């Protein structure tokens, strides 16, 4: 019943509406959110030499894949709320503050008009298109670019991150370019920053392309 | 009477106001939406070569034609509501989340200030201008460009798509350019993705133009 | 001027706030809006050749003049609302959905922060600055550009358009450029489009400039 | 007391919240606003030749100085409200609709995130950074540009403007560039436009720079 | 406990929601805010010569670190509110109107989606990514750029600024680029402007880079 599904969504989001979306998605003991992160390269928009040196600005189109558990968004799918999943705007719920740390701009842009899917067990799946702009090195007809992703404010004890499906690499399931990929690797690291005390998960990707 | 036309719109949109626009547009049994989709090319803004290779970024101006049934928006056209249709803003109702998947930008942009028309039987007709930016291949004086569209989060059992008027081609009813069309074809496919275990409808268009 | 003027505004706008701005501006019998439309070229921002062919993107700065009657916004200029006119934001009242049909972008842009003036008899006068981008033919030291304007969703029976001051031409009352105008004419037509059965008013301007 | 300072703001703004920001800021009826206006050039962003002719688009960074009396925002500085002034967002009160009439874009841009200061007698001082884009003439190593400002919809009987501190020139109090200023004058005129009945104040500035 | 954390935030923010975020952050006697300010250069996006002279527009990516005390945001860290800190959105609280005075655009941009952290004694720590665009001098293979930061409307008796950790230099703790830094110094100045009577704190940074 369509009415019941919309009523369900309203009941679930009432918490976020009343208490706000800030803060880890827990009402009981504060736990650790483990985010599964995937980066799916679609295409290269441009690689533009910076001045006359060996560096360049690389602009990429990708699909970013995020999954995590939100215990506030759980329900028991017994009638009249027998729904396995519901679609939800990501601006109406908590979302991980994972940012492209080494963005040449403020951050990558994610398409936050795309909906997330939340399952009855509170697992959220959000797969936003993204534009990423980073500083690359262009030498010997190769463009080497790095991407570092991490939660802005939450340490490893608050927000953890692991490769979605344990695939430590740029994903090619949405790939739609003709570029020759010469390197494609990634690593998860727990990084201490000079400004701050505790450690933060960093997902670091290295992508090397043949120059056109 | 004008006031009655406005009260009708208010009465119809009350559901969306109280409950939000997320979720398939059904109040009773949740069915399948079937979107008729038409892509009407108007002009080419630019085709710009990427680096010194064979690919280029093609920027197009089009009109995207969408029609679907919203059962929430139905009325008996008996007086004093004897209106055949009413105009409504697309941001006050559910609209399909159809994205240009292979956009070089986050997505194509639709002019969401343009009104939709809704008829008394719940059929919605929305015809927004659109800007689309895709990767083309520019070889031997021919620019070949693909456009891939589909619902982001709804599978074929939830939101289906068919070509408007069953015309599987870029439509030329708004075409105002001087470019020579060398190929113009399109296919509807039900596609299974690695990430996800259901099939999604995709409309894939191929357009080839004589290069200027 | 004054709190009573503001109280007058609140009363006039209560209908639009309660009922919404969508729908023809008619209190009682729904009639036809007659829009008076004026296009006043101010200057050329740029004319940029498209690739290596004879077409170009011409970007213009203009002032667009619009007037129409809104019978909802009428009042008797008697104590204590003895005002001949008041200023109102265009986004608080119905406005004609008149679009630049052949825009290379989604539409021309109008400055919707500029206020409209409403007179006690319901006559609205709104004169927003505008930026217009269209495809021109640049041949033989002449740039020839067209502009096609019309209501997006309203047919001739619903919204009509006529040239302001009866001048079927681009108006030069705000012209501050040095370009030589070589051709300047316009036509009002009632047009049937392949998608739809009703006739829509189209205003088509032809402008031709000596090239720099 | 800091919370009393906030209570004062809330009480002052109550009127604007209840009645709206539109309309001249007299509490109430009869009155002419007199705006003091200053244009302080900070630097040249760029001058770009238009095509191959003698015209250019000049983009400038400036600080615009505005002051006027809002009689709605007056208070007696007696305890607990013994404040000589308070800060207020310009989007919470009426501001003059003073636009760059000859803008190549819709209008100059003002940083409306910057606060205004209001004194107890109702004097408002607002000093936003601004970006101004105009069409210049570039001949004989001189770039000559003009800037025209006026209220969009208010005539001289409604909104008047005078040069701040009676300085009829581009102010250099914030000048940080290296460009040689060759001419720098301004004139206040009362202008009748063909389109419209009344006279409107126009501050017309002339600035000539030695070309780099 | 998660609910308590959220209830605490809502309680702290209740003042800002009822009275507004404008005005200095003092529950009682209005005092002087002391802002600690750090600028961490991350990378150079571009240095673009302006015209054909010796000036250039430098666009930088940085991380701005800001800290001050907000007495409104204090709480006793006693059960059930035994939390050492909570994260809060900078758009729900007062933040210093610290602007890049010599910005070539309206201002530098800060990523205001990033969360601030507030400690129980009212100390707020906010570390937004930033894009800074300024005018530089490019002579003898050196690009010299200045950056001037200050509160826009608050004088020294209202908002003070001091260098974070008393390091009067551009900080290199997030520096990810290959450019050689030739000069790096900064000074805190109290400045009186011609336009206005009080003294304002200005943090002036000098950065010189080896040209590529
Ligand atoms: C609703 O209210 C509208 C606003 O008042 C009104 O619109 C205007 O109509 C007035 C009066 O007709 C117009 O003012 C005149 O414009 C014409 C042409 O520019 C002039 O010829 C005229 O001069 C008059 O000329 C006479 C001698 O030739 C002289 O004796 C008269 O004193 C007078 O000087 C006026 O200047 C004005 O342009 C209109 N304004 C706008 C914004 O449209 C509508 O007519 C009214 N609607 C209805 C249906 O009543
Ligand atoms: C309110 O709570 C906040 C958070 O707990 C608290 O701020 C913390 O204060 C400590 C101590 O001042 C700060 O620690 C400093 O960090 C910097 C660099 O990391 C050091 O330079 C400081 O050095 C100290 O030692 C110096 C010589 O070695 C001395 O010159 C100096 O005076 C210090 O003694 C010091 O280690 C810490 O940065 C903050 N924490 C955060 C995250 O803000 C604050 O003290 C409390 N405020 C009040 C008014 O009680
Ligand atoms: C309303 O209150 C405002 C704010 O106090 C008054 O404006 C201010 O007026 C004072 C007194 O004239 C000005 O001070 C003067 O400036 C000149 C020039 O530097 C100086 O030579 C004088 O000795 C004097 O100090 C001040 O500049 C001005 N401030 C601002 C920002 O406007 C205003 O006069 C009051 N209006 C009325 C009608 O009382
Ligand atoms: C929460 O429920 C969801 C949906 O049923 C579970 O997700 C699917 O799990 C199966 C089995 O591992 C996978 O094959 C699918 O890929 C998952 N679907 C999607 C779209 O994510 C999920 O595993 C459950 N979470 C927990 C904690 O068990
Ligand atoms: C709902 O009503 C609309 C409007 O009457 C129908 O659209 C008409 O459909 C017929 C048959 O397809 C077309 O020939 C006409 O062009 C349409 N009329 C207009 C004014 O557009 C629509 O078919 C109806 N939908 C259903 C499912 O019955
Ligand atoms: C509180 C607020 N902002 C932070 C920003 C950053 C960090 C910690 C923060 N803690 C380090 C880790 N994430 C990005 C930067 C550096
Ligand atoms: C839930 C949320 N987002 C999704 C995005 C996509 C898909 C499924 C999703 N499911 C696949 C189908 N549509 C676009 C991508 C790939
Ligand atoms: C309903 C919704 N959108 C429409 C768009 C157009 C038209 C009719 C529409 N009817 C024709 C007339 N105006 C522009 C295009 C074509
Ligand atoms: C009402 C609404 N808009 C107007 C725009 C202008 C004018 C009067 C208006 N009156 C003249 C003065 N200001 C700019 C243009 C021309
Ligand atoms: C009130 C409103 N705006 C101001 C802008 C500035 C100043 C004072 C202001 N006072 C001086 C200090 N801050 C920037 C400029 C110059």
């Amino acid at each position: 019943n369509g009415l019941m599904a919309k009523r369900l969504r309203r009941e679930l989001l009432n918490t976020y509406e009343q208490l706000g979306k800030s803060g880890l998605p827990f009402l009981d003991d504060i736990g650790k959110v483990d985010v599964k992160f995937g980066l799916s390269l679609q295409l290269l928009k441009s690689i533009e030499q910076r001045g006359m040196g060996f560096n360049s600005i690389g602009t990429f189109k990708a699909i970013v894949k995020l999954s995590w558990v939100d215990t506030i968004l759980r329900w028991d799918p017994e009638p009249p709320f027998d729904f396995q999943k519901i679609e939800i705007s990501p601006d109406e719920i908590w979302t991980p503050d994972i940012k492209l740390f080494n963005s040449v701009d403020l951050d990558m842009t994610l398409d936050r008009t795309t909906q997330a899917i939340v399952f009855s067990n509170g697992t959220v799946l959000w797969i936003p298109p993204a534009v990423l702009k980073v500083l690359c090195v262009s030498q010997d007809d190769v463009d080497s670019c790095h991407f570092q992703f991490g939660s802005w404010v939450y340490s490893v004890d608050e927000v953890d991150i692991h490769f979605m499906d344990d695939k430590a690499e740029v994903l090619l399931d949405f790939y739609q370019d003709s570029l020759e990929i010469l390197e494609n690797s990634a690593q998860r690291q727990e990084v201490v920053y000079p400004c701050c005390e505790s450690a933060y998960v960093e997902m670091k990707y290295l992508l090397a392309l043949r120059s056109e």
